[PDB]
């Protein structure tokens, strides 16, 4: 019926990851009906979650409304799109300069698959968050 953002305005005083996305304004953000590109964190990236990356992009611009639910942003880019621009956009409005010498390379991060069709859009695994 409601879009899975939408819901967290509807929410009756759910968890706070509703009020992550509301706080963070990406509840107009993640709305986007179209596709979504999630880069995708590794296990060793996965690593980097722990009070790490995610603790200092909190700190950082409306970028926490991503990360909350799918750690996605709206708009099925392919590894080739973003290196082509040489840098991605957030959902939010936040952009992060890609790189390439042979693989794709996302920040401080390096991807190991990507152009990978995912339900909505494309998957793209890091090994770094």
């Amino acid at each position: 019926m409601a879009t899975i953002v939408d819901i967290a305005v509807n929410t009756p005083g759910f968890s706070t990851l509703v009020t992550a996305v509301k706080v963070a304004n990406l509840v107009e953000a993640l709305q986007s009906p179209g596709p979504f590109t999630v880069f995708a964190p590794n296990d060793d990236a996965f690593a980097k979650l722990p009070d790490g990356t995610i603790t200092s992009l909190v700190q950082n611009p409306p970028q926490l409304g991503r990360i909350l639910k799918y750690h996605v942003v709206a708009g099925a880019y392919k590894a080739t799109d973003l290196k082509r621009m040489g840098i991605v956009t957030s959902l939010e409005g936040s952009t992060i300069p890609i790189h390439g010498d042979n693989p794709l390379e996302v920040k401080n991060a390096t991807v190991l698959a990507a152009d990978i069709e995912a339900e909505n859009g494309i998957i793209h695994v890091i090994d770094t968050v």
